[PDB]
């Protein structure tokens, strides 16, 4: 069935949907609307009279007009009935107050079809699926929340490139200890989840949003390989992370609560590490995933051999070139490449 | 309860706002107490008792009924809907209408808030005991504090320059009471529109949560610099005490817009003569804020230093031997400061 | 009065404009006169006689009544209402409508504002002497300032880079007059939007108390930095006379729009040839402009030594010493713009 | 006859006929006008009063409190006829709802006017003009998606600037290859092209995009001189590039689609280098246009010269105060300008 993400994006602006809604609400009728029809919806269907005409948002607006619900077909292209009496069953629960409403959410629960319904008195959008609900709101509203968004989330971007070229840069002196890496993954997780806000209010703007989508898409983007690598880099198990081992992490990272991320030692829970103090305090050593990912053309095959067997950035940078090409499985060539773009490191800084 | 409390009752991300934003759009009008005892029984007249919890719904519903609305002090309950208020008509009152009059004194006799809302005009006005507060939609909030808070980051980077060219003049040993002064008025132009930005973001509740950090982290400073540059540069021979410094940021407060453009006005507030030979006459700092630069030196130590000294220039003076012979001050502790010190004069 | 002091009166934040945001949402349409004298009564016919102090809420309960409310001169009090106006009809007006025809002549014949709200439209509109405005809400205001900032701070960033490239080439010592009029240019476009703005300010009243605090930030200095300018290209041997700088500044204001693209007739205004050859001609600062750059240094100190030296050259190669025996400059300036000059050089 | 683009125009803010429109929306009233009255129009008009008066906004408005449809005279200068009921060809097709603007649309095309019909219940102003609509937007919603806009031109002219910096250090150092001058080409285009979606919002706008008109030129201010700087750097043609060379190379740029404009090797087409991935590595050597006019005073005409005389900006650097006074039209006093203009930028970088 559709979600209530699913049928945020159907009723966005730019949609043939939205497009009715909005005649709707000005002419302030108010409405009753099923977005599905099959066996199911016929059971609470009582009355009203059997149409079959293209959908179209003039259409949807005089059907509106008309006491009862009007219903859609499952794809959205028809309108099958209107002046329909929805008789969902009661015992369903719902919160809502009102006949119209009660009879809304009762009726996407049973049916498992969106349902919308539109106040007359309050001028308000609200469509339910599934036991959730969401109010549709002004695209200025959400584009004032969503500009406000954005300049927290380019703050967000200037924090997380310093800490990074500090963890960079420790990284080179092997002083580089728990905490400076929480304070990295700190910054990578704030930038995610504001970035997931952003995204939210993109898709309820639709044809709106096309803007904030540009913007976000450069202040993001390269977000998921960084906290890929990191936890490629610093975690606890002496193995290095598998692909899926380094998803289980990072998927316990978004179970984190918004507070939990102010928290180093939470964070040092999810990379295997303590939760002391004493924890936050001890050195670690980068194992060498993230310079190898910055070598151009470098397969990670080549990658996870060498770092599987010098194991930290610092035997990584200590070996010779003929250290490089004793390993098997890489080349001579490869070895100059790698070799190579660790002494840039020296370059960096 | 304060006016303020009841406007944090009702701003925005509360069950009470909620329910005044549905009335707003019913255009029916609305007269509620939030609380109810003895006293507001005796000025209720007729109605309904029920007893049910409070809900956004309910109270839209209710208030669609001619009379008025109370609610339990907790605001959890709908005790009674429908009611005639009946206070002492004796209680004066400017306000205009039978329904705002007798919002106002219910406020006064009971000492509960009292709402009403105007069908014709569409205005939220809650009434706490003689004061009024008239709800602002949040979107005029929001826009108004986003130029606030864009102008006070401006403000921000207007004081840093100052306080740099204050603390470079400081080590060339030639300071005046404008140079002082200029830092003094922008230290209190921060902080006013601060306040002006915090009003707003306590009216818009959850609407205003991220403009809360940010407001927290361009204020945040603030005080300790407006305790330091009074701890310096007051006309006071002996070092400001604690009291003084209080009442001195007082002061500062009481002075009007105008008074603070005016460096006369603040000199006065600082002790100096109102003269306009003051703002060019010369002065010299205590060190208190060289001191609070200093890491981890607790400002004990730093008041025990600035008393044998005097002022920056003879801090500066005095060696990692000179800094170990007041009482108080460990050998460990008066290398810290004479390096932290000789730091201080390189930078600027 | 004038119309400026009518649209003052009925600001944001006033009691008349409150009492109109009233009427307004009642839309019950209003006619008002702002003065009362014995003209105004020869136009009053009928109506109630009353007495009373001004209340945003009076006049919005007492313009529910058909007919015109009468205030006092100054405002204080409600005098007349319910009443029919009956202006000359001989009064010419192009409005439309018994009420606004009604209102613009009574304006006329009267001498005071007169203001009329059309309940179809929702619109407030003021007469004053053969001129009408009509009142904004602060919303559209605020938008359409907001706007204009907009293009101030381009402005303001476009103008940052060409004064510095200025400054720079004053060091240089090859400064030209298109150099210099490339600045005047940025600094006048800086105020004309600053001018477009500040009157927005006043039409908001209470409402643009945060827009005049943005708006001062950003144009702050801008008055101060176009005197530094004339003070130190102007053709004039002498340093200009006060009288001269405003003079140039007027001059200025007075161009038009299409004059400030062309650099020529911002060379006429500061008394240097209208011909190309002349923008090519380099030119010497007199170093007020410099010294403004000195951190802490007052400007009676700065003008004495420009005086002193002439020319920025000279202040340059001025010694601590040289600049304590220009009176007026002690031993601490002499020795604090030294230093301050020094280090425009250096950087 | 008045086109779809220029009868929008007639109707922008500041226009009297959008002043009598707004008056109409404020009234509730709905209207339908004709703007144009000839034979044609004539035989669709039925009943009504015939009325020979100027055009005013206040009159409009009072006339369309009447039943029926107001038409103005072609220049627009006077309104001819008032209370009019239009009866347009039925065969004439249209797809919209209603009895008001169906009969609105076949008017515009039997004509061949411009024909306008305000919704009483929408509040929406369409406009007809022979097969094609446009609605009418509030000055507000505009602004919003311009200064939405702004914003996205704001970050691509910050991108523009770090690239082209980057590409001005490898000039210098020799170092330049096809993807970075590729890089700058791509950057220079995404400015242009949202910078001409904000000029059409500043044309809607009429008078309410004075402001936005002084922005939006602001930020564009040398976006067209740095796409021929860099065509006249990079063509691969062996001679300095041709003007009317220039003006084909920048029109097929023009002519490339939005997801053209993200393959690198689509725009080395348009250059005139290779369209393989490989030739991407190819070095290049600039001819020195855009390192000139990054020279403080110098007029394009003098670096012109200098350009075709030395053929590449390394001969330039190389080249003594005497080596550039040999060029025609070039002095003593800019052959020393010009030399120390180009060391400075050695140093520098
Ligand atoms: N001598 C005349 N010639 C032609 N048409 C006439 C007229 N007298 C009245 N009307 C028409 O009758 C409408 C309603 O007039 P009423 O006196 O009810 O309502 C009036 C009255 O309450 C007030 N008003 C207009 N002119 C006034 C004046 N000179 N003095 C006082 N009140 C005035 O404004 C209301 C609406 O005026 P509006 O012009 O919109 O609407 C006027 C106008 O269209
Ligand atoms: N032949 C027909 N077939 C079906 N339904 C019909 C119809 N004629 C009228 N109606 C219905 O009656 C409504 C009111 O018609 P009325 O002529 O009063 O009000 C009309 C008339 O004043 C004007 N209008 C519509 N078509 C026109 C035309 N061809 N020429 C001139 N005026 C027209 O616009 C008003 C509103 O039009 P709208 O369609 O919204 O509203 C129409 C439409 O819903
Ligand atoms: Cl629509
Ligand atoms: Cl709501
Ligand atoms: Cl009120
Ligand atoms: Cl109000
Ligand atoms: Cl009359
Ligand atoms: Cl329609």
């Amino acid at each position: 069935r559709p979600t209530l993400r699913e049928a945020v994006a159907r009723l966005a602006p730019g949609t043939g949907l939205r497009d009715g809604l909005e005649r709707i609400l000005r002419g302030r009728t108010g409405a009753l609307i099923v977005l599905g029809h099959d066996e199911n919806v016929e059971a609470i269907c009582d009355g009203g009279f059997s149409l079959d005409v293209r959908y179209a948002a003039t259409r949807l607006r005089e059907l509106c007009k008309m006491d009862g619900a009007v219903v859609l077909s499952t794809d959205g292209s028809r309108i099958v009935r209107a002046n329909v009496q929805l008789v969902p069953d009661p015992s369903i629960p719902t919160d809502e107050s009102g006949t119209r409403h009660r009879s809304a959410e009762r009726a996407a629960i049973q049916t498992g079809y969106p349902v919308i319904s539109v106040s007359h008195s309050m001028n308000i959008v609200t469509v339910y699926v599934r036991g959730e609900r969401h109010v549709l709101t002004d695209s200025a509203t959400i584009l004032s929340r969503a500009n406000q968004a954005i300049a927290t989330l380019e703050r967000y971007k200037t924090r997380l490139d310093e800490v990074s070229r500090q963890l960079s840069r420790a990284e080179i002196e092997d002083f580089v200890t728990l905490r400076d890496v929480m304070t990295v993954v700190q910054r990578l997780e704030l930038v995610r989840r504001i970035g997931l806000v952003i995204d939210y209010d993109v898709v309820e703007l639709g044809t709106d949003g096309r803007q904030l989508r540009l913007q976000l898409d450069e202040l993001l983007g390269g977000n998921d390989t960084a906290r890929e690598l990191i936890v490629r880099d610093y975690h606890a198990n002496p193995e290095p992370p598998s692909t899926g081992q380094i998803n289980a992490t990072l998927d316990e990272l978004d179970a984190l609560s918004d507070g939990d991320l102010l928290d180093f030692t939470a964070l040092a829970k999810v990379f295997g590490y303590p939760t002391t103090t004493e924890a936050q305090d001890s050195t670690l050593s980068p194992r060498g995933y993230r310079a190898m990912a910055g070598i151009p053309r470098l397969q990670f095959a080549h990658a996870d051999l060498l770092v599987r067997a010098f194991g930290t950035l610092q035997g990584l940078l200590a070996a010779s070139a003929g250290d490089l090409q004793s390993v098997d499985g890489i080349g001579a060539m490869w070895a100059r490449h790698v070799r190579e773009g660790l002494s840039q490191l020296a370059e960096s800084t």
